[PDB]
């Protein structure tokens, strides 16, 4: 198995844009449609580590901790190096779910 039930970076999760989420939004750097994530601090979208690693780059240059997968709606913390699930993430996950499915 399960994600962590809490992490010390949940405090950095910011309010969801009224625009909502677009789970088909491409990577802001390379334009790939594959394995994208959305940053739960600034809501920029960048690709996963198995494509071009742009979300990892975003974490490195911003320090933003938590990102949500447009594949499976899991949330990853780059500081804790673990998946995290908590009530503080349910609204953003559900918005993504509604857009995706
Ligand atoms: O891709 C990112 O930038 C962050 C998420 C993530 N981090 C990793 C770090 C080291 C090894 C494998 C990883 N695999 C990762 O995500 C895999 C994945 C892909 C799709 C849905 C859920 N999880
Ligand atoms: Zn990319
Ligand atoms: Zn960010
Ligand atoms: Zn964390």
């Amino acid at each position: 198995g399960s994600p962590l039930p809490w992490c010390p970076h949940l405090v950095a999760v910011c309010p969801i844009p009224a625009a909502g989420l677009d789970v088909t939004q491409p990577c802001g750097d390379c334009g790939t449609i594959q394995e994208n994530w959305v940053c739960l601090s600034c809501y920029q979208v960048y690709c996963g580590r198995y494509i071009n690693g742009h979300m990892l780059q975003h974490h490195g240059n911003s320090g933003h901790p938590l990102v949500l997968s447009y594949i499976d709606l899991s949330a990853w913390c780059y500081y804790c190096q673990a998946y995290v699930h908590h009530q503080a993430l349910l609204d953003v996950k559900n918005i993504a779910h509604q857009n995706k499915f």
